């Protein structure tokens, strides 16, 4: 999500919004994944 | 100037504030360079 998305950004002087959206949707959806698996780790820790 | 500097900015991620203050002072002096020139149009455009 970083790496790919920060070469998206890397490469806005492709100039169309389309990877812009992309960009931003993306990092939006699958950072709240990380903060899914993030609060898994005390969901997970709690279990245990 | 802005190609350059902005893969400067877009090198951001090799982590080190030399190329951030390397790209602010050579953006301002050489867009003020940049701007010299542009007034200079109506310079030499008025000695026309």
């Amino acid at each position: 999500l970083q790496k790919k998305r920060e070469s998206e950004a890397r490469l806005l002087w492709a100039n169309k919004p389309d990877k812009l959206q992309q960009a931003k949707d993306e990092i939006t959806e699958w950072e709240s994944r990380v903060t899914q698996y993030e609060r898994d780790f005390e969901r997970i820790s709690t279990v245990v």
